[PDB]
DNA sequence: AAAAAAAAAAAAAAAAAAAAAAAAAAAAAAAAAAAAAAAAAAAAAAAAA
């Protein structure tokens, strides 16, 4: 009788993997188009 | 004519309620601190008197 236990949480699953999908599309959206801020060429002296 | 018995009475005792007092709690402030946001002074880079 765990037939509704079993299917309910591959229901659950199949819904939540559209939700992995979303945040990887949240990602896309997301994706730098950019990198690293960069050095002043007196941090420069700083750290380097 | 008098005694005893019987009946209609005040004083004391018991219980409850309304006045007041103190402490505690909800609240409802005027004041300060911390964090956040909007500008500013020395150093650095490129083309040119």
């Amino acid at each position: 009788k765990r037939e509704q236990t079993i299917e309910n949480l591959y229901q659950l699953a199949q819904l939540t993997q559209q939700v992995q999908a979303d945040r990887i599309e949240i990602v896309l959206e997301e994706r730098r188009d950019e990198h690293f801020p960069p050095m002043s060429k007196a941090l420069m002296e700083t750290r380097s």
